[PDB]
């Protein structure tokens, strides 16, 4: 993951 990119979500 890497923050709310979006993809982890």
């Amino acid at each position: 993951c890497r923050p709310l990119w979006t993809a982890c979500g």
